[PDB]
Order: structure tokens, then sequence, then C-alpha cells
């Protein structure tokens, strides 16, 4: 039984492709689903899910929305793989049933911000099925040490857009630099864009956004 709580943006005409976007730690869908209105392509729709309220060990046990438990801030911290596997496969249910209903996976695009983005590039690079590719905002690869190695055969057609600020103080920017190193292990380095940007911290800017649109319009053309 899939219950799915989301913010999702219609396609003014017929629909024939979908971003599945990740918000960040403690958010909703609403704020970004607003944001990728602002960008919208008339026949693509954009899922915003909304997190489930769970206790995060990092915040003192507190209950927040997150898609998985944060316990450290350096790469060789103990992630939640127990949470982040279950995580990828509710996003996986989501994929298989935009396909069902008549959106090639090829025409599925996964995202989103920081912890988001993160859960996005886990589930995308181990998904069974050859998605159009990823939007990968200030974050990291989970369960980095298990890639290449852990990524489905069906990753190697990816396009990926990964963007990251220079001043990031939450995801440091070498962070986004190891996390697409590692993503060019997986698919060709050139179909892996990495864009940093000066001045920028832990958010989103004009340019990001601009980014992501000449990127869609490009990987999702009409029909
Ligand atoms: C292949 O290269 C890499 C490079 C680094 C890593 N790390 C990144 C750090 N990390 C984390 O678990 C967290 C990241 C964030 C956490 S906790 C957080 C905590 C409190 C408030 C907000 C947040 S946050 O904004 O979501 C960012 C372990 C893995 C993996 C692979």
């Amino acid at each position: 039984p899939l219950l799915t709580d989301a913010a999702t943006v219609s396609g003014a005409e017929r629909e024939t492709a979908a971003v599945i976007f990740l918000h960040g730690l403690g958010d909703t869908g609403h704020s970004w689903a607003d944001a990728l209105s602002t960008i919208r392509l008339p026949h693509v729709k954009y899922i915003c899910p909304h997190a489930p309220r769970i206790p995060v060990t990092l915040n003192m046990k507190m209950v927040m929305p997150s898609w998985f438990d944060l316990m450290g801030l350096s790469p060789d911290a103990p992630e939640d793989e127990a949470g982040i596997k279950k995580a990828a496969e509710n996003i996986k249910a989501l994929i298989e049933h935009e396909m069902k209903n008549g959106i090639p996976a090829n025409r599925i695009v996964l995202g989103g911000f920081s912890q988001g983005g993160a859960l996005s590039l886990y589930t995308a690079l181990t998904c069974p099925h050859p998605l159009a590719g990823i939007v990968a905002l200030s974050c990291w690869l989970p369960l980095h040490r298990a890639f290449p190695q852990a990524a489905n055969g069906s990753a190697k057609d990816l396009a990926i857009l990964q963007c990251h600020g220079e001043l990031d103080p939450m995801v440091p920017v070498r962070f986004g630099a190891l996390t697409a190193e590692k993503l060019r292990s997986v698919v060709t380095p050139a179909r892996v864009q990495f864009k940093t940007y000066p001045g920028v911290m832990h958010s989103s800017c004009p340019q990001e956004m601009a980014a992501v649109k000449e990127f869609l319009e490009k990987l999702l053309p009409p029909v």
C-alpha cells in the first residue's frame, strides 16, 4: 500500500516526465516545490515528498522531518545504513509507480538538497531501472565506501548535475568534490557536471536554479 504525502507541481500540458525532489533535514517539500515551479517545464511534473518525522541522534535525539538518522559530520562518521536503504526503497516505489502509470524510467529525474540530495544519489545509483538522471544539490554520497561496486548496472546511462556552494559550512565543498569523484567512478566523467558557486553557502542561488533549468530542458525535451 503506497501512501505519498507531497507537494506536487503539475504540468500545464500532459506529463511525459517526472522530477522527484527531496528536501533537506527538517524541511517539508513546500519551499522546493515553489522554487521548482519558478523554473517548471510544461510537460514535467515535480513531486516534492514530505520526509517522515523521526528522532535525529545528532540533534539530541529530537523528533524532526528527516530521510534517515544522522550521527556525524565527517566522511568517516557512522551512517544509518538500514535507514538510508529503507528510504531508498520508499523512493524506488515512487519511481515504479510513475512507471506503472505511463512515465518511462528514462524520463524520471531524481534530485534533492543536502540530506535529500544525498538520498537521491544513493537511490538513483542503486535503482534497477535506467533513470534519466540526478540533480544533486549541496550534498554527499551516502555509504560512499560501497561504491562503485554497489551501483546497479543501469546507473551507466545516468546524466548528473551536481551543484555546491563554495562557502558551505554544513557540507564543505571538498565533500561535494569527493562525492563527484565517486560519481565519476560509476558514470562517465563527461556525464557528471560538478558546478561550484563562489560566495554561496548552505543554500540555492539564482545561477544554480538556472543551471537546473538548462540541465532539465536538455535532458527532458518535449515529447
Ligand atoms: C564521498 O564523499 C563524502 C563526503 C562526506 C560524507 N559525509 C558527509 C557528512 N555525513 C553526514 O552524515 C552528515 C551530513 C550532514 C549532516 S550529518 C547534518 C547534521 C546536522 C545538521 C545538518 C546536517 S546536513 O545539512 O544534512 C549535512 C557523513 C558522510 C560522505 C561522503
